[PDB]
């Protein structure tokens, strides 16, 4: 019924807007956020959330490398990147990662929903 989601994203107003878009769902949970690949591998361990909506150009470290530690410690938890790179290589290396969701920014509201109910039926 209800899913745990963390978002992770460099740009602090990006996280914002995508924790209101899930603040109209009863669905969407959110339980953290980070703003680079390092603290979201170390949060997805902490916190053991459902989803996370992870950016790929991040300062700290990738996301894309962040995603395949985070699948290789849990396998479990459902992965969406969110990003500005549309790059057909760059999706490639996301579900080589582990990614189960691919998001190009610039998005709409509904279909950050749409894109998240395909793994949560
Ligand atoms: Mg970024």
């Amino acid at each position: 019924s209800i899913v745990k989601t963390m978002i992770v994203d460099d740009s602090a107003f990006m996280r914002n807007i995508l924790k209101r878009i899930l603040s109209t769902t009863n669905k969407y949970v959110v339980i953290g956020e980070a703003a680079n690949g390092a603290d979201a591998i170390k949060m997805a361990e902490e916190l053991q959330p459902d989803l996370i909506s992870m950016d790929i150009v991040m300062p700290e470290t990738d996301g894309i490398t962040a995603t395949k530690a985070i699948k290789e410690k849990t396998p479990e938890i459902k992965i969406v990147m969110c990003t500005s790179v549309d790059q057909e290589q760059k999706m490639i290396d996301a579900v080589n990662a582990g990614a189960d969701g691919y998001i190009v920014k610039p998005f709409q509201a509904p279909k950050i929903l749409e894109q998240f109910n395909k793994l949560f039926p």
